């Protein structure tokens, strides 16, 4: 089932904008924040927005994006947290700890640039 992705860190639901760009929006009628989450194996998951069909992804830089095609780069991490939120690292880069992350102004935050601890990683999924 289809579910938000809310970041306590500026309170904004993740984003896969049509243009690939990735960010948050307080906005929950928006319509490219719902997302499906797919598991490949127990832990890991895809990130799809139901809207466009794109998959988050975080390029070889730590920049989130929008692909239009699955590939490695879309392989997500999932992990639990104390807090019982979730963080997202990419898999491809986990040996970096890049996150999935939001500023509190609902901006995307580069992977180099987020670390475990930080607000901007943790995301509460809500089933739809």
């Amino acid at each position: 089932k289809p579910k938000l992705l809310y970041c306590s860190n500026g309170g904004h639901f993740l984003r896969i904008l049509p243009d690939g760009t990735v960010d948050g929006t307080r906005d929950r009628s928006d319509q490219h924040i719902q997302l499906q989450l797919s598991a490949e194996s127990v832990g890991e998951v895809y990130i799809k927005s139901t809207e466009t069909g794109q998959y988050l992804a975080m390029d070889t830089d730590g920049l989130l994006y929008g692909s239009q095609t699955p590939n490695e780069e879309c392989l997500f991490l999932e992990r639990l947290e104390e807090n019982h939120y979730n963080t997202y690292i990419s898999k491809k880069h986990a040996e970096k700890n890049w996150f999935v992350g939001l500023k509190k102004n609902g901006s995307c935050k580069r992977g180099p640039r987020t670390h475990y601890g930080q607000k901007a990683i943790l995301f509460l999924p809500l089933p739809v």
